[PDB]
RNA sequence: ACAU
DNA sequence: CGATGT
């Protein structure tokens, strides 16, 4: 129904999919940058999408916010509900970088604990999310 | 079909 | 038009 306006806001961006990929996270009430990870040169929209959520619930928890998160992507909210991220991407030198962070993202939702409510980000309603690349 |  | 996903 309403936008939760005191949130954080995540987004994808790539050139290619699978393709060069990159993500930021967003005050959704104010547009402010809060984080953009350097481009990694090979992923996929997913795996992006998963390791953007994550983040932000490594950025919140270290500054003890108890805001919630919005993505528009179902898959990286399942993979993070699930603490698995089933992505299709071959493991070669290529794709190293990003299956380690991915990896990485996964062992430390197994080991870490977050109350912050992870909410889909309604697109048809809302228009796009404020942390679009566009 | 839905979400990207 | 192609690809990533549930
Ligand atoms: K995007
Ligand atoms: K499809
Ligand atoms: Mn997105
Ligand atoms: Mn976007």
């Amino acid at each position: 129904e309403e936008i939760i306006w005191e949130s954080l806001s995540v987004d994808v961006g790539s050139q290619g999919n699978p393709g060069i990929v990159e993500y930021k996270g967003v005050d959704t009430k104010t547009g402010e940058v809060l984080f953009e990870r350097e481009p990694i040169p090979i992923g996929t929209n997913n795996m992006g999408e998963f390791l953007a959520i994550v983040h932000g619930l490594r950025y919140l928890k270290e500054r003890n916010s108890r805001k919630p998160i919005y993505s528009d992507s179902q898959t990286a909210i399942k993979w993070v509900k699930d603490k698995k991220a089933k992505s299709t991407l071959v493991r070669n030198e290529e794709t190293a970088l990003i299956w380690k962070l991915v990896d990485e993202a996964e062992e430390w939702l197994n080991t870490h604990t977050y109350e912050t409510p992870i909410l889909k980000w309604q697109t048809d309603k809302w228009g796009e999310i404020k942390a679009d690349y566009g």
